[PDB]
Formats: C-alpha cells, sequence, structure tokens
C-alpha cells in the first residue's frame, strides 16, 4: 500500500459519528464521500490511499500509522457534522501547511465556510495533529441524507484544490 494522498471517513463500525432523525450515519456519508473523491483525485493524476474502505471502526492511531507506512504526504479526514449544523469547514492540525490546505480547501465549500485549529475543537486537540504532515478534517455540512449528484459535485469541488496544494507544496 503506497499513496501520496490518504483519505479518513471518520468513524465506522461500531462508531456511527452524527446520526439525522431520519437514522442516516455520518460514517456512510463519510465513506460514500470518500470513495467519490478518490475517483475524483485519481482523474487529476494523484495516487490515492484509505484508512477505511468498509463499515469497519479503524483506531485513531492506527489511521495516522496506515498514513505513514503508505508514504503519504497529505492527511484528510472527511467528516459530516450533527444533522443541525448550517455552514461546511475544515479543521487543521499545528503541522506547517495544514492552514494553508484547509483555507484553499474552505475557499472552495461555499458560502459561510469556516476553518478552525484542531485546538478550537471540544477537547482541544484532534486526532489529525499526530500525522506529520499537512492534515485537515473537512466538515461536508450537515449529517442528512446525501445524492450521488451532491456526493459528486462535493468531490470535483475539493479535488482541485486539493490537487493544486499537491502539486505545490
Ligand atoms: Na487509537
Ligand atoms: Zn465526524
Amino acid at each position: 500500500p503506497s499513496a501520496y494522498i490518504v483519505l479518513d471517513p471518520g468513524h465506522g463500525g461500531q462508531d456511527p459519528g452524527a446520526v439525522a432523525p431520519d437514522g442516516t450515519r455520518e460514517a456512510d456519508l463519510n465513506l460514500a464521500q470518500a470513495l467519490t473523491l478518490k475517483e475524483y483525485l485519481v482523474a487529476l493524476g494523484y495516487r490515492v490511499g484509505f484508512t477505511r474502505t468498509s463499515d469497519v471502526y479503524v483506531p485513531l492511531s492506527e489511521r495516522i500509522a496506515m498514513a505513514r507506512r503508505m508514504g503519504a504526504r497529505l492527511f484528510i479526514s472527511v467528516h459530516h457534522d450533527t444533522p443541525t449544523a448550517s455552514r461546511p469547514g475544515v479543521y487543521y492540525s499545528p503541522h506547517p501547511g495544514s492552514e494553508e490546505l484547509a483555507r484553499t480547501v474552505a475557499a472552495a465549500l461555499g458560502e459561510g465556510a469556516w476553518v478552525r485549529p484542531s485546538s478550537a475543537s471540544r477537547f482541544g486537540r484532534l486526532y489529525i495533529d499526530d500525522f506529520p504532515g499537512p492534515a485537515i478534517l473537512v466538515e461536508f455540512g450537515p449529517t442528512r441524507p446525501i445524492s450521488r449528484a451532491e456526493r459528486i459535485a462535493r468531490a470535483q469541488a475539493v479535488a482541485s484544490p486539493i490537487a493544486e496544494f499537491a502539486r505545490r507544496w
């Protein structure tokens, strides 16, 4: 397993992440969104790997270790927010280049997009902070049913800025 960019679908298996009132699991939206994004990054000429490709829980430290073993330079975690979230955004690690990558991705996520350091999260840290490279956690808006066409639109939006970051950094 070798890859320049690693996609990390948040949660999985026994960890559903956020659950919509209709039962949509963040974990399933995450995997679906990451699978679609991989197709866009491969089309732009990048070797893409995953921390998970199925509905199984991968320990947070193993997500980071797998990325390092694959020789990843960029770590992109894929999440959806609580079902009442209004605005997409990006958390960035304190590692050099993370904030730059987050801002270029946030610029593609439309009106009201935010960026925050991992230190602004509930416990003041995120697992992405262990990755020795640019590392972000994208919250693609609220946990709710998401169509194929919306997944493709989001993938196309963020693929270009990720690929342009990877080319320049
Ligand atoms: Na862990
Ligand atoms: Zn999440």
